[PDB]
């Protein structure tokens, strides 16, 4: 099941999130301010998969 980025960040924290998705943290205070749909994907090995619905589409988050 997927977390929001928001619920994922109120679950482990701010830094634990940049860490899991390699951005710097006032990026991703910012990504949720703007309310971007941000869904996260924890795997068993801890890694963790982000993709971004934008305009009707399914991207990898963060894009570039």
């Amino acid at each position: 099941q997927r977390i929001t980025l928001k619920d994922y960040a109120m679950r482990f924290g701010q830094t634990k999130t940049a860490k899991d998705l390699g951005v710097y943290q006032s990026a991703i205070n910012k990504a949720i301010h703007a309310g971007r749909k941000i869904f996260l994907t924890i795997n068993a090995d801890g890694s963790v998969y982000a993709e971004e619905v934008k305009d009707g589409e399914v991207k990898p988050f963060p894009s570039n």
